[PDB]
């Protein structure tokens, strides 16, 4: 038993990260096959990342302008090329630690797992969801860009993220692996705010899930509430609608524990009424929305990945 | 900016892993040059497990009963002795992926990553506390056993954790790398309780430094108290008391922010007496303990590994 925050193991990932310096900025890349994949920023100095025009900041590069290190292992360049806010450093070397991969992008509710990273160097990992405004609250510090973010089905390694910024609010930023920001954002260091938030309901529901399977019970209840009833409440609290696809994918999570997703509603109606009185669920004197069905019953059954 | 719960990437000690089985029971063992370590209790059965006399029981098996399954590949058992609780078992092949490691026993207070296994394969990593009563808050299902806990620093692997048992409470206990148990514990399935747990002083503030370099500052106050006064209030509310030492190891976080050490203390007193009146702290509605003065100035200013 026990509900923790869990990261995927990064090895995989770890073997792809490499070091990519233009000029005056170092960042990190993505080194799969025979190409590096990193922010388009890179091509940037200070006073170009006010107002940037990419494509004429890339035409005026060269191969040779690119430094890749892979460890202490420098890497040729032998072209490159821009992919929307992503470049692709084409070098001759394929990495031979190069695992199975897809690139895919994630939709707001979903988690993945970040492998932090600075001057190519995997510095930790840790688990994040997409907000409904297509944010990020990551840590990240200067250096960090090329990160990524990743969910890996046994063997497969389904990079969903690659970091590119922070936002006034402190939250994060980024592109998926075709280099399209997630949100309405751009690589540009200028104004942009995140936009209003909302709670992923059918996230909080698994983690109460979590929360009966391993032991605590004291929120739970014999009333129960209709969905229409139910999503009345969730708008007042700012909370996303449920739908009857909500309902469905957490079924196994109501049979194993034998509570009606019905019921587990109205147990969230009286707590987003009355708070907890002094009490916490898993640990956490808030309702937690970072965990998916998925990730509940991953960890309530102990999944693997080889 | 962001401070987010972060274990160590993983990778070097996914390439330890291994899957040991005996009879009807399987576990995970680390596989370090030509030895594997794994819990003693691989040795039992049900009935053995009850109350196991094990050198008893080591005595009367072969080198032949230890299955040892480094991925698909089988490894063959030359030798086997037990030291402690922990099973060596010696096999005909080193692991070339050996990273450089050492054995160290932590103190309660100390935080490591723990790379969650099961039938030899990385399922998840994720970070623990040692608790001041010597357990681990972790996530662990049957099958578990063998995981281990462990830090990184540069390029060496300080392993300090391998799991053992669950406790009535849902909590978790295990032994070091040399088989000494943490806390008044033994790996025999009988009543053991925890013992009274109490809240990790010095983390919480190292936890309160983070925030305000991450701009939570609402808590800050221009009140301020002496360590024995401070302390008088630690006892009253289960926290431990405050040393000096602790007090010289939060000096660096004290003056990057200019906040006394004696003066968060006075803060931490104010939202001990009134709690925090609705608000939250680096997304927290709790006073969190288990992110070390060192882990806070690791993730707020980004120290890597390689
Ligand atoms: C890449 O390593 C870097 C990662 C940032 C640095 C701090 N935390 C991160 O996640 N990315 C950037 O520096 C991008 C890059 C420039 C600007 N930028 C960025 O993150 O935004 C900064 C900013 C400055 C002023 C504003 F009005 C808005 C945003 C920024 C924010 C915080 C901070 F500590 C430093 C910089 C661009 C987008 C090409
Ligand atoms: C090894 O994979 C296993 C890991 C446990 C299983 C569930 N969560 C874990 O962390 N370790 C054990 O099974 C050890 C092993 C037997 C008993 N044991 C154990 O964890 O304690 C069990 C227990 C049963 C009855 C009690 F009164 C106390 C303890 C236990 C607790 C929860 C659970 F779901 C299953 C079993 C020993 C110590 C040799």
């Amino acid at each position: 038993s026990g509900f923790r925050k869990m990261a995927f193991p990064s090895g995989k990932v770890e073997g792809c990260m490499v070091q990519v310096t233009c000029g005056t900025t170092t960042l990190n890349g993505l080194w799969l096959d025979d190409v590096v994949y990193c922010p388009r920023h890179v091509i940037c100095t200070s006073e170009d990342m006010l107002n940037p025009n990419y494509e004429d900041l890339l035409i005026r590069k060269s191969n040779h302008n690119f430094l890749v290190q892979a460890g202490n292992v420098q890497l040729r360049v032998i072209g490159h090329s821009m992919q929307n806010c992503v470049l692709k450093l084409k070098v001759d070397t394929a990495n031979p630690k190069t695992p199975k991969y897809k690139f895919v992008r994630i939709q707001p509710g979903q988690t993945f797992s970040v492998l932090a990273c600075y001057n190519g160097s995997p510095s930790g990992v840790y688990q994040c969801a997409m907000r409904p405004n297509f944010t990020i609250k990551g840590s990240f510090l200067n250096g960090s860009c090329g990160s990524v973010g990743f969910n890996i089905d046994y063997d497969c390694v389904s990079f969903c993220y690659m970091h590119h910024m922070e936002l006034p609010t402190g939250v994060h930023a980024g592109t998926d692996l075709e280099g399209n920001f997630y949100g309405p954002f751009v690589d540009r260091q200028t104004a942009q705010a995140a936009g209003t938030d909302t709670t992923i309901t059918v996230n909080v529901l698994a983690w109460l899930y979590a929360a009966v399977i391993n032991g605590d019970r004291w929120f739970l209840n014999r009333f129960t509430t209709t969905l229409n009833d139910f999503n009345l409440v969730a708008m007042k609290y700012n909370y996303e609608p449920l739908t009857q696809d909500h309902v469905d994918i957490l079924g196994p999570l109501s049979a194993q524990t034998g509570i009606a997703v019905l019921d587990m509603c109205a147990s969230l109606k009286e707590l987003l009424q009355n708070g907890m009185n002094g009490r916490t669920i898993l640990g956490s004197a808030l309702l937690e929305d970072e965990f998916t069905p998925f990730d509940v019953v991953r960890q309530c059954s102990g999944v693997t990945f080889q």
